């Protein structure tokens, strides 16, 4: 049910890098991953949390659709995409933390605890601040914690609606061509050590569908096109994509 293959340890080796892929074929109901020990260590979710806070959001009438204007509050941040107005599309898109930080807060504590039990996520710990916890509270996920969860969503099987798993479905949307399609969310998380970069997702394929959890170490943001590039050599490897 579970295979280990270090041949992809080639990929990360050749970008001086050290981390894990974890692929699920639904239609085979089989996992693979390069290092067994690492697929299932947790560390926080970082930016990946966007798709469990999406969903609240969306469920809870935080946002009313994908739409909806988020207007910038007009402090300057470092990333020069977040200093302007959002929708949820271009939040998930250019991973807009004060955005979401502000849809926690809407949430609140008791919600967002209860929908994270519901979603069986993770260790299901939110402590520290409502509107940082998944940056640097106690909130940890492993990469295969991570595919079970997608899984659900892919499903419609979450406890909130299908219109709010459809539109965060949407909103994950991030490569498509004739081959394939990838719904994914990246995560980067510098808060905490160790620092590390999340790619989670799916690959859709005419007659199956390929869930896939990767993290790496990621000391500097130089690295960051790596979480992409790494993954998509596994998935090339095992002739999921061209
Ligand atoms: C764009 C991002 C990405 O692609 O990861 C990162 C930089 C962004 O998304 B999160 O992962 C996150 C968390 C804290 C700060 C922060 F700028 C981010």
């Amino acid at each position: 049910e579970w295979q280990e293959n270090k041949s992809w340890n080639a990929h990360f080796t050749e970008h001086k890098s050290q981390g894990v892929v974890v692929l699920w074929n639904e239609n085979k109901q089989q996992g693979f991953t390069n290092n067994l020990k690492r697929a299932n260590q947790a560390f926080l979710p970082a930016s990946t949390f966007k798709i469990p806070n999406s969903l609240i959001a969306l469920d809870l009438g935080v946002v009313k659709d994908e739409h909806q204007v988020f207007k910038w509050d007009g402090q300057t941040r470092d990333i020069a995409t977040w200093n302007r107005d959002h929708n949820l599309i271009t939040a998930m898109k250019y991973s807009v933390v004060p955005v979401y930080q502000e849809f926690a807060r809407q949430i609140g504590e008791a919600r967002m605890s209860k929908m994270l039990h519901a979603f069986d996520y993770g260790n299901e710990d939110i402590s520290g601040n409502v509107d940082s916890f998944w940056l640097d509270g106690g909130i940890r996920i492993s990469a295969t914690e991570q595919i079970s969860f997608l899984r659900k969503l892919y499903h419609n099987k979450l406890h909130v609606s299908e219109r709010s798993q459809r539109i965060v479905k949407q909103a994950m949307l991030t490569e498509a061509n004739g081959d394939y399609i990838i719904r994914a969310k990246t995560g980067y998380s510098t808060r905490i050590e160790p620092k590390i970069g999340w790619w989670v997702g799916w690959v859709e394929l005419d007659d199956n569908v390929w869930f896939f959890a990767m993290n790496m170490d990621m000391p500097t943001s130089d690295g960051l096109g790596l979480r992409q590039a790494i993954t998509k050599e596994v998935l090339k490897q095992e002739k999921i994509i061209p």
